[PDB]
């Protein structure tokens, strides 16, 4: 049988027996998602080049208006917004949604890929909607995933019973269900992280990413890879295995990456897979946050590259 | 004014009062890459999914099909077969090209970024057609270039008088003239390879990686990226400059990527647009081929980044 | 606010709090049309003409497979099948679904208008299913609408409430609102049918058509048009006013189109908006059909129209 | 092997050894011809109806024909359904060919979704004295090629030239014009006649007989089926698929016609002669009409051959 995204939402509330507000949610949420990935792919473009005599602003409206206007969210805290978004009482719902509109859209010039990001939590007070309903730590989340906007687009879905992939098809407008219920490989063979910052380089992950080119032993050398983009190189690292590191340093002592709205989304879909997700310290899914902006340092990927890394990293403390 | 591609080809064409053979090419390939484009981006996958009840491959038969029916090719040479293709007396030109139908399509699995890469020739021998046609050094372009399947598709095309890139919109199915005489910056801050290989590098790769990472100016270290895909490594360092390296290891004693359909047309576009490509002993354009699928080593990208690697390699005599 | 079809649906279907059965079906059924659109506008003509080296047919055949797989169908009706499918026992639900899935197809070589028509009834005993459950009369209809293929694709969808009109955005394959709630005219000034067969008219019809042409009364005679489908016919009256007439004669005592699956679809989407349609004798609505293929004649249209006629034919007894 | 548009035009022109301008001319009316199609389909339309938080569409389709065409260098006089006096491409830009289009036709009715069309007839600009209006008031004989596109289930461009008619199908998923009926030719007679019989009170007395003899023929074959779309290209091109006869005559209170000589009757008139057809106003050829206003009105019966012959011969009983 085919399946779709908005047949897979259904079928899941169904089974849980829900009022059909998170169907709502997901259902605008996909709608945003192919309204930027036509805008991407520069749907229209010869109108602006003279035909007839922004890109992540429209991507953050997109997501915003379809969130506001489903009827399912009161609090919306995203990367292009400083200060988080509280919707009108006339169109409030249950859910608090954390995303990165278009990530990785800063090197959009060379073509990179690009993806939106989400994180959508539970509210957990009656009280008035504010900030204090976005900082759950993201062992609370409900569901989490991104679009991947590459050669294809795709999004992945991680809720508690997994993650499934799923792929647009833009003759239709319609996600197809291609991967059910994917796991990480045990160990992988590529380690992903910018070593260009090696001076920089806590001395844990110095020795780390050195075994991993001259093992003790006689085993293979880990290939590497690394394409600037947290959507393109988290993906690769869930299909292909390996470990992904954006750690912390002396100069950044909580990583770079912002943990609301990139770090715990990708964290949660590690472990859904069967991976781990750390800071060094914990689990990135046990940090409670105390900013919507705030960072956290992410190594994850393959568990028993990620439990290589904490025996150095426990070695250096 | 808005141009397109093929009223800037047919403008070129009749400035140069040529017959037409090589717009009837030209055309010929860009609606090619308009198919590929389709094929990369999943339309239509649904059917394949059951909604009524390989892409490298059919990237291949797409190219070869249209370079022979265009009636302007003898020889054709593939990343996709062993031999070269003898084009049948009937559908005879004066033109051979060489290409790499979906280059990147081992890691099509992440929706890594994928392209195809072309190069063209006019035959020079006056010969019955043979592999031996498309034997020339690289400085006997006639013209060359690649579509980038990123997050949007666009087309990159080199010629004696310069470099223009041009966006497809999907809507209306027309390049559209974007970047006009391109040039790549003097000098960049990116250096791009696969750093597992660290083991097997030469001595020479060994000290100019080190002096990206621990500048001996104190000056702010380059930052490294490495999708693994070489249309989207080329395009990010033209489009940004800096250093693309793939150099020999024991695995590959004469270097990894291809000669005639992969490195050679990068060596056009970059100096095309006023970039450097050398092997460490000689320019990749120069470099005579004796057999079809050979290797060669490749450090392409700046002019300053590449002087930079010669001096360090000269160093180790 | 922006409403799109799902989100439409999906409101409606909460307000009503129902279990969802009939939420997957419209949304299965919206699938099947934007999926019929994209062949019709030739979506991939270029491989059937080897680019690289039946349309009624696929049509019913992704209207029967989504509607199966919904789990929401157990009797289906099509223009395109001798006999009324039975859905398998694991796919069993609740709903009856009578559809045209391409209308007006014959005539689909001068590219006119197409269009798919369907109507939804609820099944009847709960007995294991038949053909009987499809052989309502029209007053029972849940929901009823039709898919026009014109220079655009848009979507009517009538019910209780009323009727509502949808654009197809082929950028993001989504429906979009565009006309809720809406009524025809009062009366109009265009009339609709084939004037060739005018020597098989009822002396009714002929004599109304007399009064339009040479109005007694010196009113302003009215304008003709006739595109020779249906669903384009139809959808223009509601639109400008007037009425259309595809009526009784001698030969064809019961009419020419379809009473399941063209008539009373259509007659429901008029009588929703403050339109009639009649055959003459009775309601359309008011039939009990007998067989799922028969025939009923028809006279739809603006409200003043309708009675007009009517008053004409009361006349000849 | 498949064959597109632009790989058709580009032999075409090659056989001829013709300068390019041609070519040059008609790839930018192909390409104006799918930006069109892809605004009549509503391509974003959810942007106007808030998704995130203009034009009508004749004025924007007679924008792109005409942007397009000026920016192709070939062209030196432009007239448009749309203008009141006709456009002389500025020195820079100018061509050797002059066009006479109507944009969008039956633009009108496209609320109800009906088929709507673009129409082109080619001139070549024959005097040497500077460009003006004048350079537009050929008769229909001197056309270098004329067609149209029907933006109705699918998008086709029908291509009409000296050696005949070939239909392209646009493949919106690449976004190009496939050669899908080559050579194409109008059957002799047909069985469908095609007018606006609502306005019965004010005709001729011959148009009045003619369709007389087609709903209740003297000989009692089988009369013919009525259709009328009441848009030009789609009735025109059902024509000329399927054969009939297609009319709009002149009357008493409109003694010279409804339709445009220049835009309207003229190319869809040339289309029909070159597959095989003809095209009368009653009295004389449309293509035989010298203009003296780049307005003025023609009537047009057109269609199979043996159709408009039987019209004929009623006007003249009528004289
Ligand atoms: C928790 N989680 N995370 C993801 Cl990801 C997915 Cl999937 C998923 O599973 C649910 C759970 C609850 C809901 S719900 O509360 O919205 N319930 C409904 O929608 N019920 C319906 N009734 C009629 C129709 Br038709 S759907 C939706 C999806
Ligand atoms: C050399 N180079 N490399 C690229 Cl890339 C491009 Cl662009 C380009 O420039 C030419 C040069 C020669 C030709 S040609 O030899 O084919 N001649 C013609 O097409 N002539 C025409 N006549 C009428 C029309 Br209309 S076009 C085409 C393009
Ligand atoms: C009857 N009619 N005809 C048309 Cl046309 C439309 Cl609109 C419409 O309105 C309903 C009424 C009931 C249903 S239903 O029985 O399927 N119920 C639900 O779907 N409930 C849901 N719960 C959660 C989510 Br989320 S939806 C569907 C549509
Ligand atoms: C007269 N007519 N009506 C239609 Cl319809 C078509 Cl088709 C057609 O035939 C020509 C004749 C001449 C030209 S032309 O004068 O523009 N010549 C060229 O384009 N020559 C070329 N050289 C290199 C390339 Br490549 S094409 C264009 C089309």
């Amino acid at each position: 049988d085919v399946n779709t995204l908005t047949r897979f939402v259904m079928e899941e509330g169904r089974k849980a027996r829900g009022t059909g507000e998170l169907t709502q949610l997901l259902n605008s949420l996909c709608t945003a998602v192919k309204a930027i990935s036509s805008a991407v792919r520069k749907a229209g473009i010869a109108h602006l080049y003279g035909i007839a005599g922004k890109l992540d602003v429209l991507s953050n409206d997109l997501v915003m208006n379809m969130l506001k206007s489903s009827f399912a969210t009161c609090v919306l805290v995203s990367e292009e917004d400083k200060h988080a978004i509280i919707v009108e009482p006339e169109k409030r719902g249950k859910y608090v949604v954390c995303f990165d509109p278009l990530d990785g859209s800063s090197n959009i010039d060379c073509l990179v890929s690009v993806g939106t990001i989400f994180g959508i939590y539970r509210k957990k007070s009656t009280d008035e909607p504010s900030e204090k309903d976005a900082l759950q730590p993201g062992r609370n989340l409900v569901a989490a995933g991104y679009a991947l906007y590459g050669s294809a687009t795709m999004l992945v879905l991680a809720m508690d019973c997994g993650v499934n992939c799923f792929m647009l098809d833009p003759a239709i407008g319609e996600f197809i269900l291609v991967d059910k219920d994917v796991k990480i490989k045990k160990k992988g063979k590529i380690y992903s992280l910018n070593e260009g910052y090696a001076k920089d380089f806590d001395p844990a992950v110095t020795e780390y990413i050195q075994r991993k080119k001259f093992p003790p032993d006689n085993s293979a050398p880990y290939g590497a890879r690394y394409v600037g983009s947290m959507v393109a190189d988290v993906h690769r690292t869930l299909v292909y295995g390996g470990i992904f590191l954006y750690p912390a340093n002396k100069k950044s002592p909580n990583g770079k990456l912002r943990l609301l709205y990139e770090c715990n989304p990708m964290a949660y879909v590690m472990e859904k897979a069967g991976g781990m997700a750390t800071t060094g310290k914990e689990a990135v899914l046990d940090v409670i946050p105390t900013d919507i902006h705030q960072r956290a340092p992410v190594i994850l990927g393959s568990p028993d590259d990620v439990l290589e890394f904490l025996k150095v990293y426990e070695k250096h403390s």
